[PDB]
């Protein structure tokens, strides 16, 4: 899924934004758009009568192993936008980042 | 989601809510540090392709004991189901995967 808003708070000239649009949606390309068979057969799986936890595991496993082209490629992308940037707009993102994982934490703890 | 469309009474969907607590329990957390790492790659100034492949999979494993944990808790819940409510809740399927499948040969 997209970072978006990941340029909220952020804003980033209009040539700016002209060059991050272009191409972003090259960000919103190489998403992960899943199968209907990927889905029918998890679906399969997990309303089976007794659970095959080794064949979800599995199928869960294949299903990642794909993704991670993307992941990356995204990555990518994501690190072209960054690069496009002024050190402060980069302060602030790299805040909202922080942000972001400090309420993590707290999540984590209070599920601990 | 995917009761979208089934109810159900009172007794089994607290079943199902307290099964889904105790599920947000059994899964495993958010890994905030390979995220760190993960967007300190990111933005770097040089771009190194292995090092955040590493990282990807690094994380894929969380990813996958959640796939399966979630698996895991939604076919408990199934199986509190009734016949009859397994059964609308193939009407549902079917239709999602109607809706899925007509549009992913749209527009051709
Ligand atoms: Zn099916
Ligand atoms: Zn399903
Ligand atoms: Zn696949
Ligand atoms: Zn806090
Ligand atoms: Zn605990
Ligand atoms: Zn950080
Ligand atoms: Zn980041
Ligand atoms: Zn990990
Ligand atoms: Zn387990």
């Amino acid at each position: 899924s997209t970072q978006s808003h990941m340029f909220d708070g952020i804003s980033l000239t209009e040539h700016q934004r002209q060059q991050m649009r272009d191409l972003m949606q090259q960000a919103r390309h190489e998403q992960p758009p899943v199968n209907v068979s990927e889905l029918e057969t998890m679906h399969r799986l997990v309303t089976a009568e007794n659970f095959d936890e080794n064949a979800v595991r599995a199928q869960a496993e294949k299903m990642a192993n794909e993704q991670i082209a993307r992941q990356v490629e995204m990555a990518k992308v994501r690190n072209q936008m960054y690069r496009l940037l002024t050190p402060e707009q980069q302060a602030v993102l790299n805040e909202k980042h922080q942000q972001r994982m400090e309420q993590l934490r707290d999540v984590t703890q209070w599920q601990k």
